[PDB]
């Protein structure tokens, strides 16, 4: 079975990522970043979610509670005041480890050195803290599977996507490190992880424990997304991320392009491809240009219907 | 009859462009910009094809040899050492007017008042600083439609789309200044302002004096997108902008978006939309997103054909 | 007789600045422009002040109501809500002339040709836009004195002066244009342009149809300046750079260096100076390192009293 | 006694700053960080100062091997190829750490909490590096002497000075921290940290073990300053630093004030300082505005006259 760590700001359906994630794969661990909500309420989302879904061995590591440059805002908006669309949830009584994340990233790299694949369906700070710390990191990591950044929809900013925005400087370091990375970027989540109103009602219907926390922890990235996209549905784009790196004829269209992020001024988080190949840098990782929206669709259904 | 400037950057496409344009409006004077050539030569280009068209009585004005901040380069690599193909076609009789182009579009502004039409097939750099000296300009121009930006598939950054990115500043003054403006971006250009291998066999078969023109000065484009796009063909967004002014049923697809210009770092030239209308600035120009290619090619056929 | 125009954003010192121009040279016209405060009310403080000083056939010539990008804001904190410290001095019947500041500063460059100076006092942007419709005008103006600028003590941002602030678009071009150019800078000014309590002393004792004059329009500045100085006085840039203009000997210390203009993010209006000369720019401007005080408030006090 | 670390990227006056740091503190490591020279050199340069100067019982800890984003260069120009002006000295024993820099700064920090002092006379990383890590180090870390940052005359682009050039985002990172900084900036060290022809000749003659190796570290040193100078000498910025956190009566005068570092455009690595108090951020560091040469040259001239 293949090994996965997933770095997650969690909460929404970061948490329906992970649940995705511990059926597909041998989950070595949670680590949380910064990003969606207020970090001590990611890491009271992750231990509950796994402890709910019967993973409850699967250690949470806490990652950096800011980006390198500190520079971001909650989405509370999307995610509701918990991360958790206001479900006042049964506290957890699972704890995280004590070992930081970086340093578990560093040390389940060696253990499974080769093998070692990274959900990162985040901003990319514990990673690229981790690349700093030691280098060699790139040797004996297997994959790394990202969620993020946009053509020209920025869901933030007009041209950034959230985890570019939040932590650029980390994503320009990842992308540059030599690591072997396919993007899901905002685009693709937006048409192929989808889910409209009839598959809520099908899920609603469903009454079983696993459907119950999906419709529970989902109402506000539902009403959120229902208002920005007109038409009654959710984005799902860390579950869809997940559901690619399991099962990859997911991926209808993609190509290997060099993949810049940048910095400064107003495009801060910007996603730069070189799609005409003009400017002399090597393509560093794969982006996902189509996506299979109806496999992705039953991938869910059956993880929800056990 | 339909009254328009062409404000051009004269070489290969823009030629045909003013073609189409003195067939469909009546062209009351074509305005010389810095961009695609060496200025001088884009004047004569301009001149030459007057001339050549049998709109002789056109005035060309002469108009910034620079963008506003004076940062670009030309690219012969598209249009040929003389903006061409190389075609070393034989001097006009015609010469330039006296009047600045900066002057010309004012004046006629207040001559054609409500009626005049812009056709902006270049950096923006005239239409911004006529608006800077005499505001009262917006009140004047009935319409500009612009051949300019990209989502994404920036064709002179990984970003920006050509005429963006030679004068930022001043697509960025043309678009906050009030005019009612429709955008024809550098993907609708490329997928509906395309002519493939079978286009070009019927255009040399036609043997007329216009289609021969369009070969002659074409080729490096050809040349040019045939390398680039990796299917024999060429790419028109001058004559396909054009075409949408005079039939605006050639726009299948748009939106009313605020769309903002970088100015700065990697980005600069970047074209930015708040597709979602999250950021509180009201929308400023109508964004053409899919566009009826078959039509522009039989409006272009069509021309060529007299 | 030197000949000069004072390009203005006219409120308190500027008025001074006037005032000394128009004693010293022979004074060809103001052009006024968008900064310090409301344009309308900069308008009516240039007529009023020539009025006032004997000069009601200096012709007033309106430029630009806005920088080139139309990023400012005014600064009432400075020198009151109309620019005269809220002197509600009485309306003058000067008026305006109807031709525009660019197309003055054009013609006049041609009737005085290889003679004409800019007091430059106020952000450039009609000096830059002048050049753009004109490049050839660097041929016929003499000198530019330009007031901007700030080695490190920023008045208006950390790092940035205010005329530089708010249009560095502008600053670029006129610095890159090919003036010959003299700038003295806002440490300059602090130093060696500011009175002191017992210089006002002096001054509030003249009872002269100047003096009262001075000490009406500039009672909210020596206000700002004591609470930003942390001691009682005054700062007067824009009579420094018109007596440096004037008598040379007030320059002590000077360099030739290139000097550039930040446009982008924090530092946006920084002025960047290739002190050690590392970097192939030639050089493009004399920077005013230390400047005479003694012999400037001399050279006040000798108007005010005249 | 006082107990520090020196974070150094070893050339040329790093040498003279370890050697100054090991006579006046309890000296508990050097750490090394990419700037000056390759990083390797850098290293070899540390182990053969600790050794020849005779404190070999000094920890060597390598630390990061780039800045945060890695952009920098070497400036083996002011240096020499190896750091220490082409000089094959002769090669150590002694050799350097496993414990990396950052997790030896964590460990010191609690091992030595509320006295541990850093002299930080390189760019800032792996302090950077080791805050985001593990942010309650500021309530643990006593004081950090920075050099770094220019008011105006950047010694590396027109406005930046080196160490802030090579890692601004680091230098952003420790100044937001919440440390008790004081800062010696470029001008300072160019005027109260040079020595001339004179000092170089008293030097010389000390003919000690000491002397000998500061005139053979610093041959290049001394070719590079005078050349971009005019006047012969060298500057000594990492000294002076040492010395002043030494004896800080070598403190002139001070201000205290909230700095910002640029991190984008033309002016990346600025030093941003809010002279006027006008934009709402509580001063963050001690910056040093005039310095005791004098002292400062006689606390060089005992530690090599020894
Ligand atoms: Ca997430
Ligand atoms: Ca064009
Ligand atoms: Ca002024
Ligand atoms: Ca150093």
């Amino acid at each position: 079975m293949r090994k996965v760590i997933v770095d997650s700001d969690t909460a929404t359906d970061d948490t329906i990522a992970i649940l995705l994630a511990s059926r597909f794969f041998q989950l070595l661990g949670v680590t949380i970043v910064a990003g969606n909500v207020n970090y001590n309420q990611e890491v009271k989302n992750a231990l509950f979610t796994l402890e709910y879904i019967g993973k409850q061995d699967v250690p949470v590591y806490l990652g950096s509670q800011r980006p390198i440059l500190g520079n971001w805002r909650t989405v509370e908006e999307v995610h509701g005041s918990n991360g958790m669309s206001n479900w006042n949830y049964p506290e957890p009584n699972k704890r995280p480890e004590k070992e930081h994340a970086i340093d578990a990233i560093l040390r389940l790299s060696k253990e499974h050195e080769g093998e070692l694949e990274i959900l990162a369906i985040s901003p990319l700070t514990n990673i690229a803290l981790a690349y700093l710390k030691d280098p060699s990191v790139v040797k004996r990591v297997k994959k790394i599977w990202i969620m993020g950044g946009a053509f020209s929809k920025g869901n933030t900013t007009p041209i950034a996507e959230f985890n570019f925005w939040v932590d650029p400087e980390a994503a320009k370091i990842v992308l540059d490190a030599g690591f072997d990375i396919t993007i899901v970027p905002w685009e693709v989540a937006e048409i192929s992880g989808s889910l409209n109103e009839r598959d809520w009602e099908y899920i609603s219907k469903l009454n079983t424990k696993l459907s119950n926390f999906f419709i529970n922890v989902n109402k506000t990235l539902k009403e959120y997304t229902t208002k920005n996209q007109g038409i009654s549905g959710s984005i799902h784009p860390d579950s869809l991320t997940v559901s690619i790196a399991h099962d990859n004829s997911i991926i209808l269209d993609s190509s290997l392009k060099y993949v810049d992020v940048e910095l400064c001024s107003k495009s801060r988080g910007a996603m730069l491809i070189d799609w005409y190949s003009l400017h002399k840098n090597k393509p560093n990782a794969e982006i996902v240009l189509k996506a299979d929206g109806g496999k992705f669709k039953n991938l869910l259904f059956n993880s929800l219907s056990q």
